[PDB]
């Protein structure tokens, strides 16, 4: 019993972290097979970041300008290229610790673990979600760029995020491993602001199921609702509209607990309209939205990984 | 910027997890050098757990009754002994992945990371604290016993917890790596209940400093207090008494922010008496107490680990 914000074990990703230095800038890279992936802004000065022309800046860089270090051992760079907002640095040695892996582009609402690193060295691991506004709420200091987010299924690491930017409001933006930003963000220091931080309704419902499984049931009520009635309340509270697809995804948790999805929606509706009245659910005083249905099933059943 | 509940990278501990089976019971063990540590209740049936005589049950077990498996490879058990509530299974092969390590017995209020495992395989990592009542609030299912808690300083893993028991109220009890339970708990299925779950005041204050560092400052007020006046309020709210030692430990965070410790105490006092008024601090609607002062400094400065 018990339900915690849980990250994937980080060891398979730790073995892939390197330090990348270009001129005066040091950040992290991800070493998989014979390629190191890192943010293209490694080539910028702080001055450059206001209005960088990456293609032009890159002309002045050769393979030997990209210093790649794995622990205390230097890697030899034999080629480099820009793909969208990442650089791919070809090295002469395949990472002997390369796990089975895939590159995935996730949808808003999906969760993942972040291995925060500095100077190629892991500092901590924590769980995030891709927000509906395409930011993430991370913990990233200067030097953390190039840290990655990932999910694991058994023995395969699916990398879904590389960290690039902090907005002036303290939230975070980044790319998939093909170098395409999530949402509308760019690797320039400009006036870009995040849109509404909508609550991920299907995840809140999953977490309410987790609460019931783990003994917290005070919020269950005598009511039901419909998708359309619930969504009229979801809209008022800046919740994502709940779809039939979301209902179907909650099916297994509905079956395990015997609580119909629309009944749980009615419990959530009452929580939104009435608040918590100073009570808690799974040690939280707000409605948690960074557990997916699959996260809840995984943690409540004990799924492990090679 | 940003502040997250962050666990240590788990790779060094992943390399130490094995599966231990004795008769019909399977749980996790920790393999360091040529010794595997695991809970002594591996030798019990579910029936035995009501009133086990461990010394007597152990008589019926030989080295070959302890099946130890590291991934898909079996380890040879050449000796075994009971030390308090753990078994030490001597194996004929030193773990080649043994990190630098220490065994530490932590104080209530100190935090640590847990690598939850099943069948010797890591499932997730999360952050915990030793509560003032000597429980921890974890996420542990059947088969998770033998999962460990730990801290890392650079390249050395300090193991501080091994999981043994779930109380009927859903909180968790366990031992240090010498096999001594934290608090008054025992490895028997009996009526043992946890005492008051007191809030770790020094950790709440550390987290309020983290909030200020990261931009959340609405709760700063015009007031100050004294230790004795604050503690009269701490007592009413089931907070641990704040000592001069705690004040001294907060010194660095006080210096970084320029907010005197007793001023932050006065802010906390107002939060306790008035509540949050529906506001949040670092994405929380309650006062978080599972970050230590050292955790806050570490995460706010970017300390990494070999
Ligand atoms: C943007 C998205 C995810 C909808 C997309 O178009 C996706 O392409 C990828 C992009 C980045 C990676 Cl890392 C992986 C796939 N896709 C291709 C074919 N069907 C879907
Ligand atoms: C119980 C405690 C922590 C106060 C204690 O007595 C401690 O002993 C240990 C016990 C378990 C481990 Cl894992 C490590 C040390 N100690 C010895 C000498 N001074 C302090």
């Amino acid at each position: 019993s018990g339900f915690r914000k849980m990250a994937f074990p980080s060891g398979k990703v730790e073995g892939c972290m390197v330090q990348v230095t270009c001129g005066t800038t040091t950040l992290n890279g991800l070493w998989l097979d014979d390629v190191v992936y890192c943010p293209r802004h490694v080539i910028c000065t702080s001055e450059d970041m206001l209005n960088p022309n990456y293609e032009d800046l890159l002309i002045r860089k050769s393979n030997h300008n990209f210093l790649v270090q794995a622990g205390l051992v230097q890697l030899r760079v034999i080629g480099h290229s820009m793909q969208n907002c990442v650089l791919k640095l070809k090295v002469d040695t395949a990472n002997p610790k390369t796990p089975k892996y895939k590159f995935v582009r996730i949808q808003p609402g999906q969760t993942f673990s972040v291995l925060a690193c500095y100077n190629g060295s892991p500092s901590g691991v924590y769980q995030c979600a891709m927000r509906p506004n395409f930011t993430i709420k991370g913990s990233f200091l200067n030097g953390s760029c190039g840290s990655v987010g990932f999910n694991i299924d058994y023995d395969c690491v699916s990398f879904c995020y590389m960290h690039h930017m902090e907005l002036p409001t303290g939230v975070h933006a980044g790319t998939d491993l093909e170098g395409n930003f999530y949402g509308p963000f760019v690797d320039r220091q400009t006036a870009q602001a995040a849109g509404t931080d909508t609550t991920i309704t299907v995840n809140v419902l999953a977490w309410l199921y987790a609460a019931v499984i783990n003994g917290d049931r005070w919020f269950l009520n005598r009511f039901t609702t419909t998708l359309n009635d619930f969504n009229l309340v979801a809209m008022k509270y800046n919740y994502e509209p709940l779809t039939q697809d979301h209902v179907d995804i909650l099916g297994p948790l509905s079956a395990q607990t015997g609580i119909a999805v629309l009944d749980m929606c009615a419990s959530l509706k009452e929580l939104l309209q009435n608040g918590m009245n100073g009570r808690t659910i799974l040690g939280s005083a707000l409605l948690e939205d960074e557990f997916t249905p699959f996260d809840v099933v995984r943690q409540c059943s004990g799924v492990t990984f090679q």
